[PDB]
């Protein structure tokens, strides 16, 4: 019979490809249907460009494809329309702000799957150890806090220990970052919802010089190179206070074996002060059936079975990552298992996200150049007023003549 061949997350970050290969295979075995686990690249614009080969190629090889939140516009001539396979009441169990994310010009591309929003890891401990009480609110706290424990924990003899780390390097995960920078400073969405590129200003400029100032000082010089997972492995050995990522990596610091084991909380980001607005990138990836699917039925039963609530609710209990469906969110398990999910869901509600709606197809381009920009602030070559400056001038460039 059929092989249906899915092309999904990446063994390379965390337990994400082991899991998801672990239950398109318990799929296969209910089904009775062969199945195939292609592996990718840990970093999101790296499986965008790999899938594209199979897309330019309307290759049959690939039947489902797990793709970013940030990729419908780009994606949706190679998605099947999954609209005439669900029934509204099906659809209404996914948070609704995601469907709608997922359509579009009608089209629903994929299903939800699960959601992701950046959010703080902080040493519990460690705050203890040094007189702190409350996570820090504020930018210029986290600094504060950095710079004390890192010199006591110096001074203790571990030359491994940094205060903070986070995604510098030149690629998506590093516009998220910097996303939640300059909307935490109120410097806007880089790109507004209306197509108004407003990054230049001195709030956004500012919060790039911040962030700078961070690296080789509480970050380490080597954070313009770290993904998730290099950010993630400081954290996790124990040598950083503080970590800015999303939620798998808490099932994986609790972990038996990890050494900050019972040793963090999470909590929102910080804030450059009280009035300005909280900063969670909205990430999370869904389920697409490619168009070029020779077995469309069944491939459609996969997704629906990944998408599933036991399905998401594996994916949360076992890989604390979130849920698209509200239901999950009230579900004992899924609470006593992660309690944070309670305390920070309307962090998730209230994420922010990056400019995919209103770059549509160009958005790839924009994030480019963004993430571009930003790195070059990051290992001192421009100045944040420079920065912002040029990249407005890029995004402008970009979507001149796209109208959304
Ligand atoms: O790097 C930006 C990218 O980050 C997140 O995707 C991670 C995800 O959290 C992991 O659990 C895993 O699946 O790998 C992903 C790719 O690194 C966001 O979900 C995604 O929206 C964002 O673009």
């Amino acid at each position: 019979g059929p092989v249906i061949r899915v092309a999904g997350d990446s063994t390379a970050v965390g337990e994400g490809g082991r899991w998801m290969k672990e239950m398109v295979e318990a799929w296969g075995k209910k089904t009775g249907t062969r199945v195939e686990y292609i592996d990718s690249p840990a970093d999101t614009n790296d499986r965008l460009a790999l899938y594209q080969q199979y897309w330019a190629a309307r290759s049959p090889d690939v039947d489902v494809y797990m793709i970013d939140v940030i990729w419908p516009g780009i994606v949706a001539p190679h998605a099947l329309d999954l609209k005439p396979y669900l029934t509204e009441a099906e659809l209404k169990e996914f948070f609704p702000r995601i469907v709608q994310n997922n359509t579009i010009r009608g089209k629903l591309t994929s299903l939800p799957f699960f959601t992701d929003a950046g959010i703080l890891y902080y040493r519990k401990d460690l705050l203890e150890k040094y007189g702190y009480t409350s996570p820090p609110r504020t930018w210029n706290e986290l600094e504060q806090m950095a710079e004390r424990v890192m010199e006591g924990e110096r001074r203790a003899g571990n030359r491994d220990f940094w205060g903070f780390v986070f995604q510098g390097k030149p690629y998506e995960g590093l516009t998220c970052d910097a996303l939640e920078w300059i909307y935490s400073h109120g410097g806007g969405r880089i790109v507004e919802p209306d197509g108004t590129i407003s990054v230049n200003n001195g709030r956004a400029a500012l919060a790039l010089n911040r962030a700078h100032g961070w690296v080789g000082r509480i970050a380490p010089q080597g954070v313009t190179s770290y993904a998730e997972e290099e950010a993630r492995n400081v954290w996790q050995q124990g040598n950083s206070l503080f970590m800015r990522n999303w939620p798998y990596a808490y099932a994986l610091g609790q972990a038996e074996g990890s050494p900050i084991r019972g040793k963090f909380g999470v909590t929102v980001l910080p804030k450059a002060s009280a009035d300005a607005p909280n900063a969670a990138t909205l990430g999370g990836w869904q389920l697409m059936v490619s168009a070029y699917s020779r077995y469309p039925k069944e491939a459609v039963d996969l997704v629906k079975y990944l998408a599933s609530y036991e399905v998401q609710k594996d994916n949360a209990v076992r890989l604390s990552r979130l849920p698209t469906r509200p239901a999950l969110y009230t579900d004992r398990d899924v609470l006593a298992r992660n309690p944070w999910f309670r305390d920070l869901l309307p962090v998730f509600q209230n994420a922010v996200s990056r400019p995919s709606d209103v770059a549509g197809a160009r958005y790839n381009q924009v994030s480019e150049a963004i993430w571009t920009e930003v790195h070059s602030v990051l290992t001192g070559r421009k100045k944040g007023e420079q920065a912002v400056r040029d990249l407005e001038a890029r995004i402008r460039r970009i979507l001149r003549h796209h109208h959304h």
